[PDB]
């Protein structure tokens, strides 16, 4: 699951995109 690669995917995308830049 768990999964929880897409929902770990999305947290990093997200604040990597956040961030920065």
């Amino acid at each position: 699951s768990g999964s929880l690669s897409t929902f770990f995917r999305l947290f990093n995308r997200s604040f990597t995109q956040a961030l920065g830049k």
